[PDB]
């Protein structure tokens, strides 16, 4: 990653073996559950498209989707592409020359280049900008992974209903449903799953009920 | 999080493997013991608002709970956004904006943004204000999940007082009592639910006994 | 914890996830055997009275040992206020307030108060302050908790003494004897609570036997 | 490895006991599969050649392995020798000597030979030149020990789509097909090797189709 | 401890939890195997007297062995008081105390004298001085723990040679004997403790073999 | 260990808690297998001679090993001894003495000399001569333990090629063959030693077959 140093330089440090075992164990532990995304995002702080493809490399299963991640990132890149076409020919000597897709992905680019780049005043923000390709793609994967439509998430006869409420927003969660939809499910979907008893009633409780205030009432 | 390094300069450091796995097993193995919440404000010391939604969102149970402090954190957003409002339309070139609700809770403040606001002299403390949010959120899933009443907690026949006294303020802890009525508790609903042995040593010790003058009364 | 870098200025520091790990897991496995409490002191070296807080708020269990703890640090709070009693009405701007019993516990102190107070010119030490009330406390804890009089450890006809000794210092250790009985009871209690073989032996060696020259005559 | 300390100058530092171990426990559990070759390059990170052989002497089996490695690392080692000989007789006095194939190897230069080439302004990168020797030798043995054609990875009847592609890709990996023909594979091993229902609906679907496309069709 | 920095000063550190750790987790392992007292004494590098007292103190068992090595350090510190008599009365105003037993022992000194020795131009060496005594008394307490004596460490009719040089040395580092013993022993008590079969090999190898070509011969 | 701090001045640095632990655990666990050897190197890096002496007085086990030890350093002592004779009587006030094989060794010179030689201009690298005292001795120890000839490494009948090349190669490494031999094995004794239908196999490729090829030939 680069990071700043304890006098303020921003330099290359080497992926520590800490964050390399911990991101391969989150994966090997959770494989595509929705919360590996923000681990990985968090462990990947400060990454090179280097550090980035260092670690989507070291991912040893799970290849089906890591082929499809490829896919996603060349589709992006493809796109920078559109956006940002780049010079043919030869680079002025000694100067910085515009990455394309590609050298964001960190496939035709050296680490020197992509420190050059990241550390430019102001920065060409190339591991940022890759980051977010692949959590594009990540998200896709979590999607894809996602085993179950709320629409089969129901509360048993005898199912506590906070131990519902867990399996309807991990469900949720998983299949991507915006935040608007995750605040508003509360007043339809969430009751409208839930077993005869506890409906019953969410339904007398009236409008705008937080969850909070579902969840005591059907304690 | 936002660090003072060797030489006295408040710089961002990103947040390590080792918190976000030691954020990870505390939920895994406690829940929302009340524990959990000292622990959480420990780990986040020094937090920016990423970081603090790092931790949230690393969380992969518990997504009722975790629904429940999305919406306290809207809340109090709310009531920010009530009290400091900010102006509409273009920013001074190069000057800090005003940060809303949504600001300190980092769901539209960039991570630039968050530095500069925590780096300001004097510091406009988002990270801080935002962890306060979370902590109110937090402390009403410790009572929601708080699984039995103090009344319900009462010395078994064979139950060593201590044991029970363990039993008496874990319950009051999760239940959310004052230090007032734990300091107060020692004169009253402990002795009241004492087995009938230690109910009669306790009585006759007087009034203005110390925990450990009862704990030593009855052992 | 307040710390000295490494150019020699005192700033404040983030406790680390392995100390407050560390505290837990002491807790756990060890209750509040003896060397619990030099552990402590240990894991708390250069704390503030937050960080003392922390330490104790991420227990999770013995509650009844954390109120008679509340109770303890209350009494030297009000001892402390006693003794030392400050300006009631407004600070000088700009200026560092005095401490009262409250603010040395770090309940109606800030972060900043405590780092002004601890890196003073000379210092205010509120965490030393806080630390040995603490301790006080934690003392009176393992005395309470320690299971079996010094009386009642005796050696058994086929025990070798020094398993016999073991236990015999490990009791009167938890029971809080001073050093001068410590030292003083190899004379006396050690011998007469010898088995018939040993104590016969013990006898013959005559006074002033060390104890490696006890140990050395019933092996 | 050679670092930048945290003033901006690069010097060595000890080989640390989390790289050894994380580097030994990777052999050891994962032996040749083609994800320890990114895990070997990350660890490596900054190595001297002295370090790229402390790595691979620390391995204890796969002993048939090393000496291929061994094999390899002496072609390239030829190679180098025959596009930059190197001036027989004595060096000049206090200056630094030309590196031939065994002193990129480590094998016939010291730790302050290659600090001096690593370190000299521009640099001579002896540690990078020789990391390149190593990784062409492991990915032979990565194929060498990959079990099975992919002609042989076939789907089976009640085999879900997922399960097979991975398997498909991760035998793709080791078998060290390139990039060209991983993405081209899609529309016709994949298809081919697909199970009956698999393979009626990836025909129908039609030509360029996305991997996505093809999983989604046949979950 | 007391470490130099990164700037080349003699500061203070805090023990970490690691030095702790590892050290009651050795004691708790290997109890008073030999090999335990030079990892205390590499655990305890730099210490201070309180460092020292922290590392005692923190064990738990083996109580009638912490009390011998509190006898043998008060042996220490009388023998010192009487080399090195202090004055009495009052201490020049703002000027270093001589140390006295107790002092170097850290019971009646404070961490700040203690630092103020050891960093004193030129330093009085209080933590050496005192991990010395300590070494003393565990030196004492391995001796006093040796199960066997070396006359009773004979090799057995099946017994590997190997192994019963390993019991052997094993046995004769517990009883503590002079590496001019140990040397020594190699031409005597070895062979003579050897089975018949290896004595006679050994015996006809003549005088002057090295332990080396001894277990070559009885391999 | 000698280290070069962040400032670049050579100075003393604890052995860490985490490399007493790590050598303790690969003598526990790999004993003398000779990949231990490069691990203690790597270790050991810039360890001054008391370093190498905490290291090696550490290992609890292999007590007759630890004696052949000491053996060949007294040997290479002496050797030290009979080319660099050192004056007798006293030394030059406030002059570095010359080291005598003792001093190299640790047993008779000071952490204070030894740093004074090892940070000299130019240094004396007591470290490093006693690091290759040690390993010569270790390999001697790595051959004592070998426990099978060459000659009675033998592929069998359903021996996968592969396994037997592996036990083949760890074979003469434990005894220690040249990489001459080694290299020049596959042509010979790898051939001889291989099952009859590899053996047929092999004889056909005919001669400078590659150990790539010929595990190939017989996969
Ligand atoms: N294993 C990888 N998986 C997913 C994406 C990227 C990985 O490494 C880099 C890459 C990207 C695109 C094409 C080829 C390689
Ligand atoms: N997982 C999260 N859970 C609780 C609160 C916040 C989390 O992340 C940020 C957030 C806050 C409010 C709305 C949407 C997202
Ligand atoms: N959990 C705690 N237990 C014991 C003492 C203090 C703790 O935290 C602070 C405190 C002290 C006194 C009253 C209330 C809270
Ligand atoms: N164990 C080793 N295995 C593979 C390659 C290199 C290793 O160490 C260095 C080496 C290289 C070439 C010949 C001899 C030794
Ligand atoms: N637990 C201790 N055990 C042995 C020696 C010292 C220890 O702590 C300090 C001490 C020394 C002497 C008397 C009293 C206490
Ligand atoms: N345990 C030791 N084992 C082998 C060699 C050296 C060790 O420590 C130092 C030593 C060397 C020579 C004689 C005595 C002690």
């Amino acid at each position: 990653p680069i990071v700043q140093n304890l006098q303020g330089q921003m330099v290359h440090q080497c992926i520590s073996p800490r964050t390399l075992n911990a991101w391969v164990k989150v994966v090997e532990e959770k494989a595509f559950s929705p919360e590996v995304i923000p681990m990985f995002s968090a462990l990947s702080c400060g990454a090179t498209p280097q550090d980035l493809n260092t670690m989507l490399n070291t991912v040893g299963g799970h290849q089906a989707a890591m082929q499809m991640l490829k896919e996603t990132i060349n589709e992006e890149a493809a796109e920078w592409d559109r956006l940002h076409p780049v010079h043919a020919g030869p680079i002025a000597p000694g100067q910085m020359r515009e990455p394309r897709g590609s050298d964001i992905a960190g496939t035709t680019s050296t680490l020197q280049e992509q420190i050059g780049w990241m550390t430019h005043n102001p920065p060409i923000p190339v591991g940022e900008i890759y980051k977010r390709w692949i959590i594009l793609g990540l998200n896709k994967i979590v999607r894809m992974y996602s085993p179950t439509s709320i629409l089969d998430i129901r509360q048993g006869p005898k199912e506590p209903f906070r131990d519902y409420v867990d399996r309807f927003y991990k469900t949720l969660r998983a299949e991507q449903a915006s935040q608007e939809v995750k605040n508003a499910a509360t007043e339809t979907l969430l009751v409208q799953n839930a077993n005869p008893d506890c409906k019953t009633i969410l339904k007398a409780l009236g409008p705008g009920a937080t969850l909070e205030e579902m969840m005591t009432a059907c304690q």
